[PDB]
């Protein structure tokens, strides 16, 4: 009875990004994998920090379904995403079993790489929406975090948290939301 | 001319206000060494998100000074600073000449235990007050982040992004703080 999410991490990823969801997530009582894309090796993050995985993303692809799948941003690392068939086979099985898909700042991006949720209202960092908006396959939103159908987007580091709270309302529910996030001192 | 920023990590800190101050302060063009207590080896965050170190705190002594040293918080980690004389002598020093002290959290009782900076003005999590105010050493602050002398301290993760750019804004400037807020998408 217990929820589960899937974070791909890779090399280039936006830190903040993929800690921030991964330990709100956890405190939510959701099991969290953070799936490497490269393998179970240590990832090197945008800013340098370095990142364990769980597991591979092979050996985690076995083991779902997930309740929701996790696009951290950093522009290298969305563009690796991008680039993974590997990705394009979650995302579009996620699509198809209406999971909830959830992707922040350059994170997006690689939604329109792999043809994932078009007619979509979406939001990325100011700096990725002219990569996002190519084709005029999305609705752009200015939003903090935006939610349409099962894609659920933010804009950048700082709003990681409005971020992760909203993929726990999603999954667990309000109350819940509420509760966890009371500990964590945000101001609104 | 490159400002040195230590930040010291224990099993069981945690992992968002750990990488939050990090990553911040690597894009304020800080030079930042993650160190880890008991050596070079990968730790076990409170949300059992594993970093792996820049160095062991035993090597990173020896590259000093630092212009700021960096406590997380994390109860399990804060104890653990507490109990490490290695940090006991890191602060100490620090202390002597003047540098900037930087805990969050459940951080600041590492201060107390170590008895670093009594007199000042600090703040802690709520559920960390008792604990620092043992024995009236310190003021107390409900101030989100609080700074008196060279001691800057706050309350939680959902303070780490103020608690970062004050560090930056006091070893780099205003500007440089300003600089460095706009691209991650705070709110305020």
């Amino acid at each position: 009875a217990s929820k589960r999410a899937l974070v791909i991490l890779a090399k280039g990823a936006e830190e903040m990004e993929t800690v921030i969801p991964v330990d709100v997530m956890r405190r939510a009582g959701i099991k969290v994998t953070v799936a490497g894309l490269a393998g179970k090796d240590p990832v090197q993050c945008s800013r340098d920090v370095v990142i364990c995985p769980d597991a591979s993303l092979e050996d985690a692809k076995k083991e779902g379904p997930y309740d929701v799948v996790v696009l951290p941003g950093g522009n290298l690392g969305a563009q690796n995403l991008s680039e993974s068939a590997a990705v394009k086979e979650i995302l579009k099985e996620q699509e198809n079993r209406k999971g909830l898909i959830a992707a922040i700042c350059a994170g997006p991006t690689a939604l329109l790489a792999h043809e994932i949720g078009f007619g979509s209202k979406v939001t990325t960092h100011p700096l990725a929406k002219d990569k996002m908006m190519n084709g005029g396959h999305y609705t752009y939103s200015e939003n903090r975090v935006e939610k349409d159908g099962l894609i659920l987007t933010s804009r950048g580091p700082g709003t990681s948290f409005e971020f992760a709270l909203a993929i726990v309302e999603a999954l667990n529910g309000k109350e819940v939301a509420a509760q966890v996030k009371a500990p964590l001192v945000l101001k609104d």
